């Protein structure tokens, strides 16, 4: 079937001129909406919550893992690293390099968590390990924000990013100091002021995750604390034709309303 929020999301996506898809679970009955559901997308930044849960889970069995300095140099800075450079010649600890990559979307940060783990398949293989049979990450950044139309690499589909954001954040996929932690994390991101939070009744308490990257390619993951019910998680993801073209966060942001107005 075809529901009356479906129809206004596709309307939605016909004004934009791009391609959006949608994932929200209601965690009081499970239900979902999905637009584009299985569709895959480009996750650029979004992915940092991946690779940082996964060092979550490494923590669990290491008590001192994230106060374990890590070396920034020179050549470790990519384009869009404002806390990782001011540590070059020194160190941050794998906790100050998940709070960068998170609430500031610093891409050295990623990388050394992406290092931790192996390179892109260990957080892949941590995706699998908890459930998720879509996400891969195939590069490190820069080059995951590529975003190229049909191309598999660096991508996920609503639907498994949704179901692992909840697994992650009000599930039991990482231990209950770590799911703390990683909640803590995303409620005080600093970038998601004009995505999905924006189409959302502000007295709700929002945490998320923002990405962006070539294609004009406009994500956010949220995991959302409405007064008076059960948390939402939602998926809001979104690419354009264009390698271009520009960032488009306040369609994202009436994704977020057309979902918040169909509940
Ligand atoms: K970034």
């Amino acid at each position: 079937q075809t529901s009356a929020v479906q129809q206004k999301l596709a309307a939605l996506e016909k004004s934009s001129g791009g391609r959006l898809g949608v994932a929200l679970i209601d965690t009081a009955d499970n239900t979902q909406v999905l637009y584009r559901g299985d569709e895959r997308f480009p996750m650029c930044s979004t992915s940092k919550v991946m690779a940082a849960a996964a060092v979550l889970k490494q923590s669990e069995t290491q008590k001192q893992l994230l106060n374990q300095p890590v070396e920034i140099k020179p050549a470790d800075l990519v384009n869009y690293n404002p806390i990782a450079e001011k540590h070059v010649n020194g160190t941050m600890t794998l906790a100050e390099l998940s709070a960068a990559a998170l609430q500031y979307s610093d891409n050295t940060a990623m990388n050394k968590l992406i290092a931790q783990l192996g390179g892109p398949g260990g957080v892949t293989a941590f995706a699998r390990a908890i459930g998720d049979e879509t996400f891969r990450l195939d590069r490190t950044e820069p080059t995951l924000n590529t975003a190229i139309p049909g191309d598999p690499r660096d991508t996920t589909t609503p639907r498994a990013m949704a179901q692992t954001l909840r697994q992650l954040t009000l599930g039991h996929a990482l231990g209950e100091t770590q799911r703390a932690q990683l909640v803590t994390w995303l409620k005080g991101n600093t970038t998601g002021a004009a995505s999905i939070r924006a189409g959302l009744p502000t007295s709700w308490t929002v945490g998320d995750k923002t990405g962006s990257g070539d294609y004009g390619t406009t994500n956010d993951i949220a995991v959302i604390w409405p007064q008076g019910r059960a948390p939402l998680v939602l998926v809001t993801y979104f690419t354009q034709p264009q390698q271009n073209a520009e960032s488009r966060r306040d369609v994202l942001a009436s994704a977020a309303r057309i979902i918040a107005e169909g509940l």
